[PDB]
């Protein structure tokens, strides 16, 4: 097909691996750095789908509508860890011919267990593969290749870790080499197309394909810089650049199409923005209703919200920049809209448009498709690569191929990782049902409002996940029947809300914690540590910064009860500790000559205290529980009503209430940024507008629009003065 099949004993990085219905056999997609190409290997075990049921066997076999489906192999009964007790049992296996299957017979028996696990990933969790990561074709598997690593580098880790549980420090060592292990530079091109529209605003059915394509560009991280365009009203197929875009010209639509199918066959990957949905499809289309037949087209629409490029991979960068995770965590909430333009500015800074793109003279049809395409490669380029790294660990870590996970939101990556060291591990991955059963038997403090001088900030590093290891908390660990060596957590009444056992690590405690440790006390050093070459210097950066991602998504995907393997007093634990150890630091603050103005989840703005006394409750902190509370900000001065900082070289941490307004912004915020110690005099500066922009404007909305200006100032008054009318 489009893909060639790998080599007996060459090195590839696996990227994902994928079903072949046609071969019935899971297939993995293998990059090969010198070809710059994407090749398949063949399942050759004996994979097959299936899945379990805590029946006998010759119960299982008298269920007819299982046992004479065309799909039905045969049954077998393998062995789990229950993750409750660690204790070994056994389980049914239905081992079947092929995924669909495993949905149509998943419902013939009352409670099947591990039937909602997609087959690639199946497969992955029972062959122990890792995406991302370079392997060696050994008799057609694949196996891990030799990593070179200094001496010094692995004691490191495991001084790190030498105080660990035995189930930390084998794992810690087991995820070693997907931290340092180098990310192959992957050849790609973005592309992105017009088309014709007759009426301006109107969005064409990409499936329907009713109108020709006017223009591709493709912008290729090799140099490639391209635009073929339609003639439309003219016929010569000269060849021009255009500030160094090669535009290609083309009188029919199928030739056009024809050489860009050629070009994009040069690359194993292909970037589009919203291309899933527009691009590919559209494209895949109009070329059958050009003349190719479907076999001659490197693309599928045959997945519902999917395109695939079928000689490498297809990344829909809309989808991964719309993840949550990466939005928040990845790139540090720096775009709200999620479009092209958008997310460009935010991430590159690169600043539109007269007409419709289909009323368009050539020359400016050219620059501006090219720029859609040039700006979606530059997504994947700033920052020395920064996004393919991202990608490449995020798929590490989470074990899920490259397309599912540009593809899903980060809960479906964590679930991914737990599910596959389950399985590792031979534990039963439970259902969401019996988590619940097995599971069976107010606020933060508020700032006075005002101006207040030389603050300096606490926060804890990272509360949630720290919490989460530090007390032991899972799925299996709380609340749970058998237990020798019990440990309350209460919360304010001294209630005891629920019980966590310490007879076992948890799953969840074991893997956030070590996940937090392999960044702070390891990875966010190495990173910006000098003695390090500039290689392997961007390398833990983004390690870092992509370990981030995973520990502060973490309470937001078990807190969220749609996921797997929510349990409601894991998440309620976590909050009640959270508010236990928050409110036990304020009484310490109160004992401590310190002044506690502000004070949200996991923060305590504190009133210029003494170097003396600060340093007194963040080792405290330590020695209660053993979390890290450290000096996060200094502020120049803070204003309360919801707060408004300050600091002493500019900026200002406005936190909400900033949604006339352009000019008015400015003089604000120089007025503010004036700020000495005074006080009754620099609120008569910013009383001149009070009165002035409520009372003078006569010289839909009618006489209630004053009330529209007074939300963009309606807190900052409250601060230094109080409430007016002006009737
Ligand atoms: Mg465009």
């Amino acid at each position: 097909e489009w893909l060639e099949e790998a080599q007996e004993n060459k090195i590839y990085f696996l990227l994902q691996v994928d079903y072949d219905g046609k071969k019935g056999k899971a297939v993995c997609k293998l990059f090969d750095k010198e070809t710059q190409k994407i090749y398949a290997l063949y399942d050759n075990t004996g994979h097959k789908p299936y899945f379990l049921v805590d029946l006998e066997p010759d119960k299982v076999g008298k269920i007819p509508k299982i046992v004479r489906d065309p799909s039905f192999d045969h049954i077998e009964t393998v062995s789990k860890i229950d993750p409750y007790t660690w204790n070994k049992f056994k389980l049914t296996k239905i081992v079947v011919r092929d995924p669909l299957a495993v949905r149509r017979l998943r419902n013939d028996v009352p409670k099947a267990y591990e039937a909602h696990i997609k087959y690639f990933n199946n497969y992955m969790y029972d062959i122990g593969l890792i995406p991302g990561m370079p392997y060696v074709v050994k008799n057609g598997k694949l196996e891990s290749v030799y990593l070179s690593l200094d001496e010094k580098d692995v004691e490191e880790i495991k001084k790190a870790f030498a105080d660990s549980d035995e189930m930390t420090r084998q794992m810690a060592v087991d995820w070693l080499p997907i931290f340092e292990t180098e990310i192959p530079k992957i050849k790609r091109v973005a592309i992105d197309i017009e088309v014709y529209t007759p009426v301006k605003g109107r969005i064409p059915d990409s499936q329907k394909a009713e109108f020709p394509i006017i223009s591709i560009a493709l912008a290729g991280s090799d140099g490639l810089k391209k635009v073929l365009v339609l003639n439309r009203n003219d016929v010569n197929e000269g060849s021009v650049k255009l500030d160094g875009i090669s535009v290609e010209r083309f009188n029919t639509e199928y030739e056009l199409l024809g050489r860009f199918f050629d070009i994009l066959l040069e690359y194993p990957i292909v970037l589009t923005f919203n291309g899933d949905d527009f691009d590919l499809p559209y494209i895949y289309f109009r070329a059958l209703k050009l003349g190719y037949f479907p076999e001659e087209i490197p693309i599928d629409v045959a997945g519902k919200d999917e395109a695939k490029y079928l000689a490498g991979l297809h990344i829909d960068l809309y989808k991964f920049f719309f993840n949550k995770a990466v939005r928040n965590y990845a790139f540090e909430g720096k775009y709200n809209e999620y479009n092209l333009d958008a997310v460009a500015k935010a991430l590159l800074g690169t600043s539109k448009v007269d007409t419709l793109i289909s009323f368009l003279d050539v020359e400016k049809l050219i620059e501006y498709n090219f720029r859609d395409a040039e700006i979606t490669l530059q997504l994947t380029t700033f920052n020395n690569d920064l996004t393919m790294k991202l990608i490449v660990l995020f798929s590490r870590i989470s074990r899920l191929g490259i397309e599912e996970l540009t593809r899903t939101e980060i809960s479906t990556w964590v679930k991914n990782l737990y599910y596959w060291e389950h399985r590792k591990r031979n534990w039963l991955i439970p259902l969401k049902e019996e988590i619940l059963a097995k599971s069976s038997n107010a606020v933060v403090i508020d700032p006075p409002a005002g101006i207040f001088f030389n603050i300096t900030v606490l926060d804890f590093a990272s509360l949630y996940p720290s919490i989460i290891r530090t007390w032991n908390l899972s799925y299996e660990t709380v609340d749970i029947q058998q237990c020798k060596k019990p440990y309350e957590v209460k919360d304010e009444t001294g209630e005891v809300l629920h019980i966590v056992c310490m007879d076992r690590p948890g799953i969840t405690a074991v893997i956030t914690g070590l996940l937090r440790d392999f960044r702070v006390k390891i990875y966010k050093k190495k990173a910006k540590n000098p003695n390090n070459s500039e290689e392997q210097k961007l390398l833990y950066d983004v390690v870092q910064r992509a370990m981030k991602v995973f520990i502060n998504a973490t309470y937001g995907v078990f807190g969220a009860e749609t996921f797997p393997l929510y349990a409601p007093r894991v998440a309620e634990s976590v909050t009640a500790l959270g508010r236990y150890v928050i409110t036990s630091t304020v009484k310490k603050a109160r004992e401590e000559g310190l002044t506690v103005l502000y004070g949200d989840t996991d923060s305590l703005f504190l009133l210029n205290p003494p170097k003396n006394s600060l340093e007194n409750i963040i080792k405290w902190v330590k020695t209660t529980f053993n979390l890290d509370l450290e000096v996060d900000k200094t502020y120049k001065f803070v204003a309360f009503s919801n707060y408004f900082g300050v600091y002493q070289d500019g900026k200002v941490d406005i936190k909400g209430m900033l949604v006339v307004k352009k000019v008015f912004n400015e003089v604000k915020e120089l007025m503010i940024s004036i700020n000495s110690p005074n006080d009754v005099k620099e609120i008569k500066r910013k009383i001149v507008d009070v009165v002035k922009g409520s009372y003078e404007k006569l010289k839909i909305d009618a006489e209630k629009y004053l009330e529209a200006l007074r939300s963009t100032f309606e807190q900052i008054l409250r601060a230094f003065g109080v409430s007016w009318d002006e009737i």
